[PDB]
């Protein structure tokens, strides 16, 4: 019967907050599998959260389609009216090794435009949300655009194991310091908060970055491919989320000297 | 008995500190010490002076070795010694207002007796009490499960080591993270979240609490040559799960070592 964004937001926040009741059990009985190789992990926590959201969607928004990490998405196209992108646990490695520093990522796109976004830092019970027209919130405290941050004054975050070492060194020298949380959504939220200058992921999936688009728009962040272009939310791309004042400097470092790949 | 009596007093000082810290941050002021990356705030200075007055008041004979103070004096052989990092992770305080802590450790005749790592932004107090155990907000911490390096996340500062040995560490461990406060990176080792934390040039206050936690939870805490660390002075150091300590040290010292060669 046609809902407002706030009615949809109310349903989602409510389903997210009631996953607090479900997760301690999943964790107590955690089981791990591998996908691409031995370190590419998936657990019963990832699988249950995803399938519960599937079931939520069947039951509230049955027209709506789901693009999500732990299933095939062959059926998802260019011309989808109502689309949810989900990472049921972003930072699975941190879930398994630490039970901390992981989140649930959700993002709703209406005829391809980001309308609702969610990053649930469950270990710390901090629900980041973005709502087109209302703004961005952490547990309902409203977020505002961070202070300008030049790279020399700012902490940066990226996976240093996946890049050419010279370019890792150049990023070290040009920033104030380096930090890594190890969940794309959480390291992104440190940028949104203004705690990090920038977060780079040179090969994310759609679900690792899906919520961040609307955060970047509402809080005046740069979120681009490492070529400085728009990212297709339906497909990967190498990406940066950054404060406005250090975006260009970071991209120029990444692309210098033949670029950031190990073989250049 | 006496450790619990002193412990109750530290715990309630640290409790009152929650009420002080918002005020200090309200009027936060920042300066640099050694260079542009070496920060000190009034949060650091005031937390320190207040512990100092606490000690003046209750334990006049006890000495204090603390970051924001000259520590000429101090010797050699002192009976009651406190080592204090008033804010460990000042860079995180200033840049992030998160992932910083207070480190306090009490040595009786040179032997660790009480130790505190207060993660003030999460209001989590890790404490250790000789004869009683280690605790997080009152719940007992247990020895963590064995972690071989290849199964362990490790934490260290990659910017102060040559990049060959950084790569060797990356290739040998499960993965790499950094919290960026010695106290908190160390607690993750104590909790079994990390296999090991390295700091290649810590001050005495950056690692002072950690001795007792390592002792009581069966961690290894040594110099990077595997020797005992003198708590009165820094040394390059590692705190480690007992099952990945040798492997880390071996990598760190292999191939002519971890220092920068350019
Ligand atoms: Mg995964
Ligand atoms: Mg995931
Ligand atoms: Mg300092
Ligand atoms: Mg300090």
């Amino acid at each position: 019967t046609d809902k407002t964004l706030q009615q949809i937001d109310k349903l989602i926040c409510s389903w997210l907050k009631q996953i607090d009741n479900v997760i301690p059990q999943l964790i107590m009985e955690m089981t791990t599998e591998t996908k691409r190789h031995r370190f590419d992990l998936v657990t019963n926590v990832d699988k249950q959260i995803q399938q519960q959201f599937q079931q939520f969607l069947a039951t509230y928004f049955p027209e709506h389609q789901l693009l999500a990490e732990e299933k095939s998405n062959a059926m998802i196209t260019n011309e989808i009216n109502h689309l949810w992108i989900m990472d049921p646990i972003d930072g699975t490695a941190n879930l398994v090794k630490q039970q901390e520093d992981y989140c649930i990522i959700l993002a709703y796109f209406y005829e391809g435009k980001p309308m609702l976004s969610y990053v649930y830092d469950y270990p710390h019970k901090k629900l980041y949300k973005a709502i087109r027209g209302e703004g961005a919130f952490c547990n309902g405290i409203k977020m505002e655009e961070p202070p300008s941050l030049k790279l020399e004054d700012a902490i940066i975050s990226f996976n240093a194991q996946v890049m050419n070492l010279d370019t890792v060194q150049d990023l070290f020298d040009a920033s104030f310091s380096y930090r890594l949380v190890g969940a794309c959504g959480l390291d992104s939220m440190r940028v949104a908060k203004g705690q990090f200058g920038a977060h780079i992921n040179t090969n994310p999936k759609p679900w690792d970055i899906a919520a961040q688009f609307l955060f970047a728009e509402l809080l005046n962040l740069k979120m681009t491919t490492l070529d400085g272009k728009a990212i297709d939310h339906l497909k990967g791309a190498p990406f940066i989320i950054s404060n406005k004042a250090c975006h260009e400097t970071v991209l120029k470092i990444l692309n210098a000297n033949g670029g950031y790949q190990k073989y250049r």
